[PDB]
């Protein structure tokens, strides 16, 4: 099991049996700013369990995210892919995506089965509205109070040093540096530093001007999450390289996001540019190349379940309606990207431990 490879995990599905309804599934279809286009592209809400807002279909069907044998089976997969940590997508308690409900009520539930695969489980701090460094300091103070005890809570093991929690901040470059600074830097007004809410905070970069706001903030480490290679500059595998040059220079966690494909169509019909597709395996295989020349501290994977943007790497199967051929593995079998990134991870795994100075070659 590899403690360095974390992947991105989404608990916003809902269907009538578990939630009473159909949540995300039923997404809807989202409107072009633009009039003139988006009357040419479908209209209106996904309808499950047969017609759902992803290009490819779920082993699971439309399921719930709090049904525990669907948690269970999450688990297992990750388990089974060698992968030590999922990055949970997280709003504050009664706040939610737009399309989706409250999701913190089942963070308990997660680390337990979690635990019982001996899996680790950090935090993925989505945009909630008004999101600053006031609020954020309740959050983390939330999340580290109510889950930092559980024996599946993520911390990063330094080899000296208590370990310390992980955060990754999706859209970080929405709050300005000198806010970030109160929160992330030693003097700041409300520093976690040093204190017993500190970690390892991860900005994610889109730009590359964002790199100097990003060292201004006091952020720990950057991620790139994206899986459509070119789509950011953070994103394109060629500036990988440079980044992790800048990462090691002012001392941060460079962390590349890789996917094994993308295609976001069923929900922004519009959006064909960052469609990229898998070629059996290749575009993803290509990506955690890229990704492990770097000799990163840690690789992020995006998704698991993330099935609007078609990122995920959950088992997914064959299916036609009437109106609709949904995406699949064809050839390979519903594990296959599963069983790629066990693979991947295993060599990951033996590559990284020759990385330290301890470990370095006469
Ligand atoms: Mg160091």
């Amino acid at each position: 099991l590899n403690n360095y490879l974390h992947v991105f995990y989404y608990s916003w599905y809902g269907n009538p049996q578990f939630d009473g309804k159909y949540i995300h599934w039923n997404h809807p279809v989202l409107e072009h700013w633009d009039p003139r286009i988006a009357k040419n592209y479908p209209q209106g809400r996904h309808n499950p369990p047969d017609d759902i807002g992803s290009s490819f279909y779920p082993e699971l069907g439309s399921y719930s995210s709090r049904d525990p044998s669907v948690i269970e089976t999450h688990m297992r997969q990750m388990r089974s892919a060698s992968i030590g940590v999922l990055a949970l997508s997280w709003y504050p308690p009664d706040v939610n995506d737009e399309n989706g409900e409250p999701t913190d009520n089942l963070v308990p539930t997660i680390l337990d089965k979690a635990h019982k695969y001996n899996l680790k489980v950090t935090f993925h701090i989505e945009p909630y509205s008004n999101r600053d460094d006031q609020n954020m300091y309740k959050n983390v103070k939330y999340i580290i109070d109510k889950y930092g005890n559980h024996p599946a809570f993520y911390r990063y093991k330094t080899k000296t040093g208590n370990a310390l929690p992980m955060f990754y901040v999706y859209d970080s470059y929405i709050t300005k540096p000198e806010k970030w600074a109160n929160l992330l830097t030693t003097s700041g007004s409300r520093s976690i530093r040093n204190s017993p809410y500190d970690g390892l905070f991860i900005a994610l970069l889109v730009e590359e001007k964002h790199k100097y706001d990003i060292l201004q903030s006091g952020f720990d480490g950057i991620y790139t999450y994206f899986a459509t290679n070119g789509f950011t500059y953070g994103s394109s595998h060629q500036n990988w390289a440079s980044l992790k040059l800048f990462c090691d220079k002012y001392n941060l966690i460079f962390i590349p996001s890789v996917g094994p494909g993308y295609i976001d169509t069923s929900i922004r019909p519009w959006n064909t540019q960052n469609t990229r597709n898998r070629i059996n395996g290749k575009y993803y295989e290509i990506g955690l190349s890229a990704a492990l020349q770097t000799r990163p501290s840690l690789i992020s994977i995006t998704s698991f379940n993330e099935w609007h943007e078609g990122t995920q790497i959950e088992k997914a199967v064959p299916k036609r309606t009437s109106n609709t051929v949904y995406l699949d593995y064809r050839p390979h079998k519903p594990g296959l990207y599963l069983e790629l990134t066990r693979k991947w991870s295993e060599k990951y795994s033996k590559e990284r431990a020759t990385y330290a100075l301890d470990r370095q070659l006469p």
